[PDB]
C-alpha cells in the first residue's frame, strides 16, 4: 500500500534541507546532502538501509581480523532522521549506536527508547508516552467510569503504554474487564476471539494503544458484525489515521475521542509540495510512484505529465495541521544547529578535552552527538528546543473528537479539550463536554459502570470471583441506617433511637407509660 | 566479571563439533569448523560478532548502489548457536534473518521470539 | 461461621472484613458473602450458625 502521508514527511525533510542550504546564516559555505530510503513499516528494509548507512563505519570494525574494502564513493552518514515505528527505531538504533551515529526520530514514542544504557545515540522530537497513558486515565476518571476494556498492539509501542495505563487506572480505582493483543498479521481465529471477547463484556469504554495498519483488521471485522454502542479512546498513532477514519466505518467508530500533537507552522511548505513532477525530480526517486498512484496512470493509461496535483484528493495536500511533519522539520533543524554550533566554536570553549573544538571540514558523528546532547536553539515560531538527559522533548496534547461532515460526508476532527503536560498533577486535563458527541450523535454521557449504584438504606455485598467494581446491594437490617449512596456498611443508630422504615435515617424511640 | 558456566557452554559446543568430526557415521569426509565470540551479555558485542558473521552477505547487499568487496577467505557461516539473553537474541535474529541464516538458541526462552513474521530463521 | 464478609473500600476483593449476621439469618460455612434468611417457623442461634424451630406457645393441660 502507498502512504501519501509518509511521502509528505519525506518532502518535509527535503524542504528543510533545501531551506537550510538557501539560508546564508546557517552553515555558511557548507552544503548538506541526504540519502533517504523506505522502511515500509518493516524492520528488514530499515536494517538494509542502516547497513548502507554504516557501510563506511564498518571499515574499522574490530570483529574482523581481516581488512574490508569499500569504495570511496560511499559517503559517511553523520546523522539519521527516522523512524516511525518503535520496533523499527529500536532495530535501527542498535546498529546506529554501535558506531555512535546520532539518530533523531519524529514519531517513535515508546518509553523503552529512553534507556540510555542500551540506546546511546537516540533523540526524539515527539514526547514520550507516559503522559498519554496518564491522560487517558485522567479522562476515564473525569467522566466517572470504572468498567473499561483494553486493546493493544503486540509491539514495542502498544505494550508499554497499555502497562502504564493499567497501573495508572488501578491507582484510580478503575477496573479493567478484558485485555487483548492484536497485530497486523493476526489470523482470522485471533480476530474472531478478540471480537467475541469484546461482545461478551458489558464495558462500553475501550482503550486502544495501536496504529492504523495494526488496528485495521479488528475494525474491519467489528464493522462486519455491526458491533455498535462502543466508546473508543484513541492514542496519537491512530487518533487521526486515514485507515480508520473512513465514513463507512462511522457507525462503529463515531464519536471517538483521541489525542493529537501540537501542530506547527512551516511557511512555504504547501508551495513546495505542489511543485512535484516525476521528470523535474531527479534527486527524489519516489516521485514517479507517487504520481502514478495519484493519477492512476503508468509513465492502465499512460501519464500525460500535464496533470494537476490539486485535481486528486489525497493526504498529500488534503490536510489541516502539520504535526509529524513539524517533527521532521525540527529534527533536520536540530542536526543543522548542532553542526552550526560546531562551526562557531571559540578556541577555548570547546566541549571536548581541554576545551578543544572540532573541525567542521572533518567533523565526526560522535562530536555531533555531543553537540546534540547540549543543544539549545529557537524555533521559527519562537520556542526553545532542548533535549533532556534521555533525549526527550516534552509537549502538550490536544484532545479531539470524531464528528461527521455535513457537506462532504467525511469525518471531522473537532477539538474538545487539551492536556497540559506542564501543569501540576490533577490540573492538566480540560474538556468542553458541550462539544463531545457520544457515538457521534448523542448528547448524554454514556454509562460504563459494572453495576448500578445503590441508594440509601442498602449496603454493598461481595460477588464471588468478580472485581471490587462489581457488587450486589442488600437492604440494611432493622435498627441500622444508611444516609449515604454506595456505602460499604450500614451505620448503627445511637441509644434511644431506631431506624426508619426506609433505613435512610433513624428517628427517636417512643416512651410508653400510663399518662394523665 | 568472569563466567565459568559460559566457558563450560562454549566447551560443550566445541566438544560436540569435535565428536561430530571424529565420528565416521555422521557426515563422512566432511569437517565442521567454528568461529565463536563472546557477548558479555550485551547487545553491542553480539552485534559486532553478527556483523563479522554476515560480512559476506554485506558484500551481497542490494541497497548499496556501489559495490564493496572484502577478503575472499572470510568464511561464510551456515548456522549460529546462540545466544543466552532474549534481547541479544532478538537483535541477532533481526540481522541473521535479514539473510536467512539459521540461528539455534540454547537459553533464550521469551515468547516474543515465537513470531515467525519477525524472526524467520530463529 | 456465623459471620459474613464485608467490602473494604480502596482495597481488592481479596481483602475484606467480616461482621456477625443479623438476628434471623445465619452463616453455616466460612468464606460466606451473605447470611441465609433461613425458612419459616425457624429462628437463629445466639451465634447465628444454624436455625432452631420456633417454640409454639399456648395454654397446656
Ligand atoms: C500547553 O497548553 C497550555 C494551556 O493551553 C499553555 O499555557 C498557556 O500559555 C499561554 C501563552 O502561550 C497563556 O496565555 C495561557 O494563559 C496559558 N494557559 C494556562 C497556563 O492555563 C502552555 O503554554 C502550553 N505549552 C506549550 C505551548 O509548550
Ligand atoms: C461508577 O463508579 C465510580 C467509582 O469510581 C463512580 O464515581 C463516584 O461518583 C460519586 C458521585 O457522587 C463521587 O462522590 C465519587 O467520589 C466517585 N468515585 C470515584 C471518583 O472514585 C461513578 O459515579 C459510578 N457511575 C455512576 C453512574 O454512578
Ligand atoms: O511509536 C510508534 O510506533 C508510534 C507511531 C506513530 C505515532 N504517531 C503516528 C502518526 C502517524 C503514523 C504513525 C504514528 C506515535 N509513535
Ligand atoms: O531468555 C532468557 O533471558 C533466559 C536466560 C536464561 C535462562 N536460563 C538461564 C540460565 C543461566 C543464565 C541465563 C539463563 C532462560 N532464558
Ligand atoms: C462468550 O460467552 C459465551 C457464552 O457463555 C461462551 O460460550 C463463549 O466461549 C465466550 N467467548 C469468549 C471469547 O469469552
Ligand atoms: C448496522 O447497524 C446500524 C445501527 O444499528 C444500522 O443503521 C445499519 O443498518 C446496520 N447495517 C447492517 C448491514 O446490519
Ligand atoms: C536555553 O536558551 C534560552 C535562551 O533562549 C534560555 O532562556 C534557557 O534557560 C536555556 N535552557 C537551557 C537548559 O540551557
Ligand atoms: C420513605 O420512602 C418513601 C418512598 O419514597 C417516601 O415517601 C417517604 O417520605 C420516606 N420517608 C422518609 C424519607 O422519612
Ligand atoms: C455458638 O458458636 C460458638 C463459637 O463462637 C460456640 O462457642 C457456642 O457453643 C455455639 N452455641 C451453640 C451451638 O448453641
Ligand atoms: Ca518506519
Ligand atoms: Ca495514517
Ligand atoms: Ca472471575
Ligand atoms: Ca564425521
Ligand atoms: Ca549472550
Ligand atoms: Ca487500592
Amino acid at each position: 500500500r502507498y502512504n501519501f502521508r509518509g511521502f509528505r514527511w519525506l518532502q518535509a525533510m527535503i524542504f528543510a534541507i533545501e531551506e537550510i542550504n538557501s539560508s546564508p546564516a546557517l552553515l555558511p559555505n557548507l552544503t548538506l546532502g541526504y540519502r533517504i530510503f523506505d522502511t515500509c513499516n518493516t524492520v528488514s528494509k530499515a536494517l538494509e538501509a542502516t547497513l548502507s548507512f554504516v557501510a563506511q563505519n564498518k571499515i574499522d570494525s574490530l570483529n574482523l581480523d581481516e581488512f574490508c574494502n569499500c569504495s570511496e564513493h560511499i559517503p559517511s552518514t553523520i546523522a539519521v532522521v527516522g523512524a516511525t515505528g518503535s520496533g523499527v527505531s529500536t532495530a535501527v538504533a542498535n546498529l546506529l549506536g554501535l558506531f555512535y551515529i546520532p539518530q533523531v526520530s519524529y514519531a517513535s514514542s515508546s518509553r523503552l527508547l529512553s534507556n540510555k544504557n542500551q540506546f546511546k545515540s537516540f533523540l526524539r522530537t515527539i514526547p514520550n508516552d507516559e503522559h498519554q497513558a496518564t491522560a487517558m486515565a485522567d479522562i476515564i476518571e473525569y467522566f466517572r467510569w470504572n468498567w473499561v476494556g483494553t486493546i493493544a498492539a503486540d509491539d514495542d509501542y502498544g505494550r508499554p503504554g497499555i502497562e502504564k495505563f493499567r497501573e495508572e487506572a488501578e491507582e484510580r480505582d478503575i477496573c479493567i474487564d478484558f485485555s487483548e493483543l492484536i497485530s497486523q498479521y493476526s489470523d482470522e481465529e485471533e480476530i474472531q476471539h478478540v471480537v467475541e471477547v469484546i461482545q461478551n463484556s458489558t464495558a462500553k469504554v475501550i482503550v486502544v494503544f495501536s496504529s492504523g495498519p495494526d488496528l485495521e483488521p479488528l475494525i474491519k471485522e467489528i464493522v462486519r458484525r455491526n458491533i455498535t454502542g462502543k466508546i473508543w479512546l484513541a492514542s496519537e498513532a491512530w487518533a487521526s489515521s486515514s485507515l480508520i477514519a473512513m465514513p463507512q466505518y462511522f457507525h462503529v467508530v463515531g464519536g471517538t475521542i483521541g489525542f493529537a500533537l501540537k501542530a506547527g507552522q512551516i511557511p512555504g511548505f504547501r508551495e513546495f509540495l505542489k511543485k512535484v513532477h516525476p521528470r523535474k525530480s531527479v534527486h527524489n526517486g519516489f516521485a514517479k510512484e507517487f504520481w502514478e498512484e495519484t493519477f492512476n496512470c503508468h509513465l492502465r493509461p499512460l501519464c500525460t505529465g500535464d496533470e494537476n496535483i490539486s485535481s486528486v484528493e489525497t493526504p498529500y495536500i488534503d490536510y489541516t495541521h502539520l504535526r509529524i511533519s513539524y517533527n521532521v522539520y525540527l529534527a533536520v533543524y536540530s542536526i543543522a544547529h548542532a553542526l552550526q554550533d560546531i562551526y562557531t566554536c571559540l578556541p577555548g570553549r570547546g566541549l571536548f578535552t581541554n576545551g578543544s573544538c572540532a573541525d567542521i571540514k572533518k567533523v565526526e558523528a560522535w562530536q555531533v552527538l555531543k553537540h546534540l546532547r547540549h543543544l539549545n536553539f529557537t524555533n521559527n515560531m519562537g520556542e526553545q528546543v532542548t533535549f533532556d538527559e534521555c533525549g526527550d522533548l516534552v509537549g502538550n496534547y490536544s484532545i479531539i473528537n470524531w464528528h461527521l461532515s455535513p457537506e462532504d460526508g467525511s469525518i471531522v476532527f473537532k477539538e474538545v479539550g487539551y492536556y497540559n503536560v506542564y501543569a501540576k498533577k490533577g490540573e492538566r486535563l480540560f474538556i468542553n463536554e458541550e462539544k463531545i458527541l457520544w457515538s457521534g450523535f448523542s448528547r448524554e454521557v454514556p454509562f460504563s459502570n459494572c453495576s448500578r449504584d445503590c441508594l440509601a438504606g442498602t449496603r454493598k455485598g461481595i460477588i464471588e470471583g468478580e472485581p471490587t467494581c462489581c457488587f450486589e446491594c442488600v437492604e440494611c437490617p432493622d435498627g441500622e441506617y444508611s444516609d449515604e449512596t454506595d456505602a460499604s456498611a450500614c451505620n448503627k443508630c445511637p441509644d434511644d433511637f431506631w431506624s426508619n422504615e426506609n433505613h435512610t435515617s433513624c428517628i427517636a424511640k417512643e416512651i410508653e407509660f400510663l399518662s394523665w
